[PDB]
DNA sequence: ACGCAGGTCCTGGCAGCTAA
DNA sequence: TTTAGCTGCCAGGACCTGCG
């Protein structure tokens, strides 16, 4: 039987002290030294760590480039091979990159929630608005 | 003559498996 | 058997880039 359950999400646990230990994840949790970031788990601050450091231990067999996680050596593969899996649902498009085809889908829907404080004008993509205020900078 | 969007890789979050 | 650490996989984001 689990008679101590979480208020926030609910769990179930046998013993309060893993209760309490569970109940640091939605408030005294890891927190890297240096950049002072607090992380869920233990094995999270310990790839954080790796970007303060710099190093990249995932080689493509390719071209020789590095890369700072094994996901992205895996897609940067798909590249090299011209796979595309992921693809617009509306529009048809394909992508290798998973992400690419989840910002090509917001554009279908046409909301601009990123509006320039100087003008007014819209924008879909804060990194458009971003280069935008850029313009704003005369002088 | 600049907004638009696609290319590319970095960051952190959990589910599920696995080693202690 | 329990549990902590590990890996795969994923959503989100930042930065560059040429096109119309
Ligand atoms: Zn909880
Ligand atoms: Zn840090
Ligand atoms: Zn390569
Ligand atoms: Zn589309
Ligand atoms: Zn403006």
């Amino acid at each position: 039987s689990k008679s101590f359950t979480c208020d926030q999400c609910g769990k179930y646990f046998s013993q309060k002290r893993q209760l309490k230990s569970h109940y640091r994840v939605h408030t005294s949790l890891p927190e890297c030294s240096h950049c002072h970031r607090k992380f869920m788990d233990v094995s999270q601050l310990k790839k954080h760590l790796r970007t303060h450091t710099g190093e990249k231990p995932f080689t493509c067999e390719i071209c020789g480039k590095s890369f700072t996680a094994k996901s992205s050596l895996q897609t940067h593969i798909r590249i090299h091979r011209g796979e595309k899996p992921y693809s617009c649902s509306i529009c048809g498009k394909c992508f290798s990159d998973s992400s690419a085809k989840r910002r090509h889908c917001i554009l279908h829907t046409g909301k601009k929630p990123f509006s320039c404080p100087e003008c007014g004008l819209q924008f879909a993509r804060l990194d458009n608005l971003k280069a935008h205020l850029k313009i704003h900078s005369k002088e």
